[PDB]
């Protein structure tokens, strides 16, 4: 019971709820704020995420590789707030007003970096944050369990400000985020007391280096789940980022497409969330190339079901696929990798891969796709990718590793012992 009358968590908690908060907002509702309201072009809106992307690679390695060396010390994640303070004043008077004012190219990119106070962020947030209560102890796997209804709940009453006032939202932005988040800094806390006085004592590192990788680009077992990510990964998550102005025009009005797309979301995290505390061994008994090709045949589905939505309800259904395949995509992702690779390569894989190859593809994969939407539509589009995406999939049926090799009866044991 170290909670209810405990703070940081109670605290910690919090800071991690309202933020998720301004996740509700930002990413759901933003293709719509582009086309819906800066009469933004397909094309273009295209460069928008192409442009991300290199801020969500040319960051997180940055990122991600200081916070360690940060310490219990907020400073970072201080900085990051002095971003998410100033929401509004950005996005109405320098994001769009640079957008929309046509010079595109050279403002995307002049907004492309209140791009990472969410996706290199978010992370940059959440690990930090368990060092938090890793020390003044709980675990927080109660606590982002926590921070991940203000997403739900910030998304509802988004869509439907966002039609009482596409800009209401914009101040909620900062207010319902900077101020609380920021002074739910002042409760912070520190001081290393009765363990790891410094970053050896208790407490290790995970590392990574030059010649690890030089022994992943080595190893096969990369190469063909290197495709995997960079194949069907890459490629579904362009799917995603402007199936909203698909999913919009569908309905009767524009109150609905957005009062009701976020209506789903929203109404589609318990289905997520349920799923998952659930999920785990679902996989350790489906597998992992398997969980992970289970993730695939779906938004391979979800893709080419597009290219043929006659029917908004249609695209309400070809919605609740995505986040009932992010468990798999993400639970798989992982009881995969640490059962076919190294310990010691880990991190490393997290990199070669992610951090950095799916986000240079995407980055293109967005802009062929960002003109090609406006070839052949969205729907047709949608009838190019999906294909392709189910196309990997097939292959990486031969492509990934056994479901039981030579040694998972003595190269892995980890959750066993
Ligand atoms: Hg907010
Ligand atoms: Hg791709
Ligand atoms: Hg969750
Ligand atoms: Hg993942
Ligand atoms: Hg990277």
């Amino acid at each position: 019971m170290y909670y209810l009358k405990n703070t940081n968590f109670w605290m910690f908690g919090l800071f991690f709820f309202f933020y998720f908060f301004i996740m509700g907002a930002y990413f759901p509702f933003f293709p719509i704020w582009l086309h819906d309201i800066n009469h933004i072009s397909k094309s273009d809106t295209g460069i928008i995420f192409a442009a991300i992307s290199l801020f969500s690679l040319l960051f997180q390695p940055l990122f991600g590789l200081l916070s360690d060396k940060l310490g219990l010390r907020k400073y970072l994640l201080w900085i990051i707030t002095g971003m998410l303070v100033m929401f509004a004043p950005f996005f109405i008077f320098i994001f769009g007003p640079l957008l929309q004012y046509n010079i595109l190219v050279g403002s995307i990119v002049g907004g492309i970096y209140l791009g990472f106070c969410f996706n290199a962020g978010a992370p940059a947030v959440e690990a930090f944050i368990e060092k938090v209560s890793r020390r003044s102890n709980f675990e927080f796997g109660r606590a982002r369990m926590f921070g991940c209804v203000g997403w739900a709940l910030g998304a509802s009453i988004v869509g439907i400000m966002f039609t009482i006032n596409n800009q209401f939202v914009f101040w909620l932005g900062s207010g319902c985020a900077l101020i609380l988040a920021v002074l739910l800094f002042f409760a912070k806390t520190d001081a290393p007391s009765s363990a790891t006085v410094a970053n050896a004592v208790g407490a290790n590192h995970s590392a990574f280096s030059l010649k690890l990788a030089l022994e992943l680009f080595r190893q096969p077992k990369l190469w063909f789940l290197s495709l995997y990510v960079i194949g069907v990964s890459c490629t579904y998550d362009v799917f995603d980022q402007q199936f909203a102005n698909f999913f919009t025009s569908f309905f009767a009005t524009g109150e609905q497409g957005t009062r009701v797309f976020g209506y789903v979301t929203t109404m589609g995290e318990l289905l997520n969330a349920s799923i998952m505390f659930f999920a785990p061994l679902i996989i350790n008994r489906i597998g992992g190339k398997n969980a992970l090709l289970l993730a695939g045949t779906i938004m391979s589905v979800r893709i080419i079901g597009s290219s043929f939505a006659t029917s908004a309800l249609e695209v309400v259904i070809l919605k609740t696929l995505h986040m009932f395949e992010v468990p798999f995509l993400l639970v798989g992702c992982f009881k995969y990798i640490t059962s076919q690779f190294e310990v010691r390569f880990s991190a490393t894989i997290y990199l070669v891969c992610f951090c950095f190859f799916k986000q240079l593809a995407m980055i293109f994969m967005s802009v062929l796709a960002g003109n090609m939407y406006e070839s052949i539509g969205f729907q047709g589009a949608y009838l190019v990718l999906g294909l392709v995406a189910l196309g990997f999939t097939l292959i990486s049926v031969f492509t990934l590793s056994g479901p039981g090799p030579l040694s998972l009866l003595r190269r892995q044991v980890n959750e066993v012992a």
